[PDB]
């Protein structure tokens, strides 16, 4: 078997979990859309280690991806509804937005790791009996591209187990093609994938057994595994294969490629702790995570599965586990929960619902205020009681910003945010060790706050890797940070003297027409600052019907529907701002 099988999911010990998941992400709906809103609400939240992101959507929605990729995108083939809105687009495009690359670097920025979510069914139909409206031909499409395509058909044909019951070809496809690619372009920014319906395609479908410990009867779980290993070689992997047994043991046994397990609570469907034996069930399972501090797979007869992680993925709402009016547990029972299963134990992503997930009817993808008042609580209960002790830092990752040569740098770490002691007696000092810049500097400014400051000169082009180290009465605990130089982009000038700038003057957009209108303006594709400033744009002329909305500090969304008095060639000037501003001509013909 393979020797870190569950070791590259350590971290997720002890891991506390969130899960943002719009729906209805087809069609273009997903393009444009940020989790930044979702991040500046949870900031003071500061146990919470993870967030699981959707590759795909659950059931039916398993076709639609939120990450472009061009064999998905060809798809497609430019197909329109009435509206004339995209049809049998299940994936945002290239030339418009990567949603997903744009989350995992905000949740990286904010000191998180990510989990992601894929249905197995992926690109295939879960029911081929019944038909999609917003994307009816891409199951057909999917299939017939991989059963006629030069490359595709030799990768079929590399391996004789890629042929047999069901749709297996077709499996390996998406493996080696779709989620390979995405794994490989992302990288590191992934650190877990969590494979829905894992035994409803792979095992009964496609006909592997993942009960068996040999490989030959586990090669879709295999190709799966390897395909995001071949991207993040320490991405842990979790296959949903049914929930196990609640008397017992309550995780379906690790398959060869299992690092966690996917841990799908009791009563699947409806709330999960009603009535009070339901409550006991799921609860038990929490419990089984402690008395194990953590491993799920130790009483078995295997020794290859005993550092397999045990995780579990309940809903914090009565209903699902991305919305939900109502708390399934109370304020006090969801701390219980939590930390029983965490504190000296296995790792939880919580269905943490959101106020509304569908894209197409107003949506709000920030948590609920309820949700959000029990991680408030959780997080007052994990900030003492987790880790005791020695200091204890945010998160996973504490991020400092990016050196500008020539430019002052200062970057506050203050305490109850980034670092602190458990039992409230206080932080003594803070001091770092390790290579160093000579420049960076660290000192108290004020009361519980410490920062690192200093000028780098122009001619710094180098990394640093170095530790901070946080102190108390108890002891001292390290947390290692990292320095890189930035990185400007491509087709921008530097005027030298604080200003920000657009790409051009003029600047033209795509073209409209009399009844919606969509177009992104991105931070360091259409405008840029050097000094890197947070920025605000404002339409200050032209036609009425173009609106303007942030919807992060680095994208800006124009919309709105043109009227029949807007057609031949609409000009607008937009400024640019942080003190210095400059404007530019934006042309639109419709
Ligand atoms: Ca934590
Ligand atoms: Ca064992
Ligand atoms: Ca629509
Ligand atoms: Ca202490
Ligand atoms: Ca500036």
């Amino acid at each position: 078997p393979d020797p870190n099988q569950g070791l590259r999911a350590e971290w997720m010990r002890g891991a506390l979990g969130m899960l943002w998941l719009p729906e209805r992400t087809f069609n273009g709906n997903i393009e444009g859309i940020r989790i930044d809103d979702f991040l500046t609400q949870i900031k003071d939240i500061r146990t919470v280690d993870y967030v699981q992101l959707p590759l795909t959507s659950p059931n039916i929605f398993s076709p639609t991806h939120v990450a472009p990729h061009p064999i998905i995108e060809s798809l497609w083939q430019g197909d329109t509804d009435a509206n004339g809105d995209p049809i049998n687009l299940v994936a945002p495009r290239e030339s418009v937005d990567d949603p997903l690359l744009s989350w995992l670097k905000a949740l990286r920025a904010a000191g998180l790791r990510t989990e992601i979510y894929v249905n197995s069914y992926n690109l295939l139909a879960r029911i081929p009996e019944d038909t999609q409206a917003d994307y009816p031909d891409v199951s057909a499409r999917w299939m017939e591209w991989c059963d006629t395509n030069t490359e595709a058909q030799a990768f079929i044909n590399s391996q004789t187990y890629h042929e047999g019951n069901g749709r297996r070809k077709y499996m390996f496809c998406y493996a080696e093609f779709i989620l390979k690619e995405y794994a490989q372009r992302y990288g590191d920014l992934i650190d877990a994938w969590c494979f829905d319906s894992a035994d409803n395609v792979m095992e009964d479908e496609c006909g592997d057994d993942p009960a068996s410990e040999d490989v030959n009867d586990q090669r879709i779980y295999q190709a799966f595994a390897d395909a995001c290993h071949a991207g993040n070689p320490n991405a842990a992997i979790a296959f949903n294969n049914s929930v196990g047994d609640r008397e017992g043991n309550p995780f379906t046994s690790a398959t060869l490629f299992d690092d966690y397990t996917f841990g799908h609570p009791f009563g699947g469907a409806g709330n999960m702790v009603v009535p009070e034996a339901l409550y006991t069930y799921n609860h038990d399972l929490v419990v089984f995570m402690q008395t194990n501090n953590g491993y799920a797979f130790r009483d078995d007869t295997r020794t290859w599965n005993d550092n397999v992680v045990a995780h579990f993925f309940p809903k914090q709402s009565t209903t699902s586990w991305n919305a939900g009016n109502t708390p399934c547990l109370t304020d006090e029972q969801f701390v219980e929960w939590t930390s029983t299963g965490i504190v000296n134990g296995g790792g939880i992503t919580w269905g943490t619902p959101l106020v509304r997930t569908n894209l197409e009817n107003a949506p709000v993808l920030t948590l609920q205020p309820y949700a959000l008042n029990q991680f408030e609580l959780t997080d007052t209960y994990l900030k003492e009681f987790q880790s005791p002790g020695k200091p204890n830092w945010s998160r996973q990752y504490t991020i400092l910003p990016a050196i500008y040569p020539g430019q002052p740098y200062s970057h506050n770490l203050v305490e109850g945010v980034d670092f602190w002691d458990p039992e409230g007696v206080g932080i003594t000092g803070l001091t770092a060790s390790g290579t160093l810049p000579a420049w960076l500097t660290i000192s108290q400014t004020a009361t519980g706050t410490w920062t690192l400051s200093g000028t780098p000169p122009v001619s710094e082009a180098s990394n640093y890797t170095f530790e901070l180290m946080a102190q108390d009465s108890d002891g001292v605990t390290n947390r290692e940070v990292k320095l890189e130089v930035i990185s400007h982009p491509a087709g921008f000038t530097n005027p030298g003297d604080g200003t920000p700038v657009w790409f051009s003057n003029p600047m033209v957009l795509a073209k409209a027409t009399a009844l919606d209108y969509g177009s992104l303006l991105k931070l360091g594709v259409d405008f840029y600052d050097f000094e890197g400033d947070v920025l605000t744009i404002t339409k200050t002329s032209g036609p009425d019907w173009l609106v303007l909305t942030q919807n992060s500090d680095d994208t800006w969304r124009l919309s709105g529907m043109p009227t029949a008095a807007d057609a031949g060639e609409n000009s607008f000037t937009f400024n640019v701002s942080d003190i210095l501003s400059s404007d530019t001509e934006i042309k639109i013909t419709v």
